[PDB]
């Protein structure tokens, strides 16, 4: 294959879900929806009636689920959250201002949306292609925590002042907005519970928001193709257009990301509704390309597998990085991977390269690294692999307690 | 070699009576686990709570375990609308125990309440290696067990659906058992899918008559108590225990896990100079004088996150032997002596999965008659068979048939 494609889908489950996802199983491919489970209570100001059925759908369907938060943040978006807030929100406009505040509260955002999801759907954990309590992504922002050498952040993704498109933005991502500050916080928060997060290289939206019925003007297949075959190693979370939309310190050539872009879209795009005529003019678009991308050589895959799973029998080199059960692990030494041998804890073939700050056994810290423990902030003033007995508090040869 | 272990174990915190409780445990040398109710941290559970948080501190770092009671006690089933003067309104009417459960969906959600709420008054929380809050947990009323897929049990008399157990004409069947029964059931088991461990107690430190004005303070004298643990030793207290609605009927009695253990039961407001009576002055000496000679009498005390004995590398484990290992029970196929590179997992050829839960999972040694959730249906195991990838229920219709 000349590359990976991996379709991630933003803001379902609404109305709109279901006829995308039957255009995915029709296609033969697998996509990851990050979704916002406001949707099933009916207060997201979509058409949003059949929410349950999409969210059913999706996972019948082997699609990934994974987590957007719970109310898109919109709760800082007014005064006082409630179930006319998403069409408040939608009159005034203000989602990327103030979108984050507490980070907290805002964290909190997504584990409430696990409780929803498992209320609507109490057999929601028997699904393996439910990640929603592993499997994030942050409103309006294009950040990573990938591992613990891969994480960066849309430092300019949400304003205190004003929406970006205005005579005199201004975006410095040397001195972030606080909303930014805040989201930067939140990203971390999610880290020392588990998450990965993810960005994009790529967003499928309308070529002009200006025009009447703007999701009509959704990019066509072919010239989308084409945006993607510009994507493919090139670094374009750096490049991309709007601003908002920038991850400015991502790390270039950074070994998980080669050969691989990730395509942000939404599922409201793709419905005949207050946008315009979604279903009719885009469920066209992405099938065709589908079809196109993998005529070019190009296979769609989830991102539960974006970091590769670990395998027995693959070898590996010192330096490469796997997934096993939820957790980010380094090769210490080139070697091939064996039944009994599997990363852990204690495994000398593996250390943990989870993108979190809580100090964690296994783990390769650096010179310089900052880690939280029983409360306490610690440097590490010298590089080694943690273990049991050289916790931050007993071993000031290793770490420094902060003020 | 010490005479048995003793777990104890705190219900009902954080409450101004935690500080002092726990500063005798460190006087005393020993570590208790703390099965706290969040509600406490918001100044709603009607109790002397202002420092709630100063004790949630003080447990963490004192190294206390923190595991999970749910986030209101369920009080919500106690009234009819659930808010801030809810707690003083269900002790008015005494009504604890009636209807204590209902919506098993709604209930279980309580207990990831709590976590949000732990989160979010200590916000660092998760820095502490001795934080459970997502691990370990407890069910309001109910001496009930979900430790390992051969060790589970239910409390079919916990709680009720008309009379208290001390009221005339009260009926208790455990073969028939009460609709509240029946949904803590499923609570126990919702729990037991998202990674918890749930215990439930031996004995139950408590006043020993409940008919003075001042209760707290006929709770039992530290000598004939230990003559209580002394008695409970390897002799199946939860099926002898009174009252009626403590027992556990079809505890395991003899259970390898359980040999020479003696989980204690008891609640911090019993140790407050208060409501209840003199009990931070009549009985922190009493908790103080217990350690003390219960030492001497050659028991040890530890936590219930080691009550399933954590892996060790250069141990030795012999066949149908349970671990717990990075929160997952697993049980041992063969003797053998642990080593670094060879930890339990789901790969594993020395061990299999054992946790108590109910959805399909990879590497579990599955019995005929169980019954498997997958991708939101069920499945009776029809040949007992020990899981793998590729055998999903789903696929493989002669191992399992679909209900
Ligand atoms: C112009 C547009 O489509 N805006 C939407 C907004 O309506 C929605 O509430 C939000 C969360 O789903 O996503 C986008 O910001
Ligand atoms: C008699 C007594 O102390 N009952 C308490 C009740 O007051 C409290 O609200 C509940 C939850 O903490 O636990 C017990 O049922
Ligand atoms: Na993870
Ligand atoms: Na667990």
């Amino acid at each position: 294959p000349k590359g990976t494609i991996y379709l991630t889908f933003d803001d379902g489950p609404v109305n709109a879900s279901v006829e995308v996802i039957k255009v995915l199983n029709q296609g033969g491919v697998k996509a990851t929806f990050y979704f916002n489970a406001w949707h099933l209570d009916g207060i997201g100001d979509e058409n949003e009636d059949r929410a349950l059925e999409a969210l059913k759908l999706a996972l019948d369907s082997g699609h990934i689920v994974g987590n957007h938060s719970y109310d898109h943040m919109i709760h800082n978006c007014v005064e006082e959250f409630g179930p006319t807030s998403g069409a408040d929100c939608n009159a005034t406009g203000n989602h990327q201002i103030h979108s984050y505040q507490d980070p907290v509260r805002d964290a909190a955002s997504f584990e409430q949306n696990l409780i929803t999801l498992e209320k609507y759907l109490p057999t929601i954990r028997s699904y393996p292609n439910y990640k929603g309590y592993e499997l994030a992504r942050l409103p309006y922002t294009n950040g990573w925590r990938v591992t613990k050498h891969f994480q960066a952040d849309g430092l300019c993704a949400t304003s205190d002042n004003l929406k970006p498109w205005e005579p005199g933005y201004v975006c410095d991502p040397a001195n972030p907005s606080n909303s930014v500050k805040a989201s930067i916080q939140v990203q971390n928060i999610l880290a020392n519970q588990g998450y990965q997060t993810h960005g994009w290289d790529v967003d499928w939206a309308p070529e002009n928001w200006g025009i009447p019925m703007p999701a009509n003007s959704l990019t066509e297949a072919v010239p989308f193709l084409a945006y993607v075959d510009k994507a493919l190693n090139s670094c374009s979370p750096t490049t991309i257009e709007p601003i908002n939309s920038k991850t400015q310190e991502f790390p270039c050539g950074t070994p998980l990301h080669a050969d691989k872009v990730i395509v942000l879209t939404h599922d409201f795009l793709f419905e005949d509704g207050k946008r315009g005529m979604g279903a009719t003019q885009n469920l066209p678009k992405l099938a065709e390309f589908i079809r196109i991308a993998k005529e070019a050589g190009y296979v769609f895959d989830t991102m539960d597998n974006y970091t590769p799973r670990w395998s027995v029998g693959k070898t590996y080199q010192a330096g490469e990085y796997v997934l096993y059960q939820g957790v980010v692990y380094k090769a210490v030494i080139s070697h091939t991977a064996q039944q009994d041998w599997a990363p852990s804890s204690t495994s000398s073939l593996w250390t943990n390269a989870d993108p979190a700050t809580n100090w964690t056994l296994n783990v390769s810290y650096e010179q310089g690294d900052i880690v939280n423990y029983k409360g306490k902030r610690y440097l590490v003033s010298v590089p080694h692999v943690s273990q049991q007995d050289w916790t931050p508090d007993t071993q000031n040869t290793l770490f420094t307690a902060l003020e």
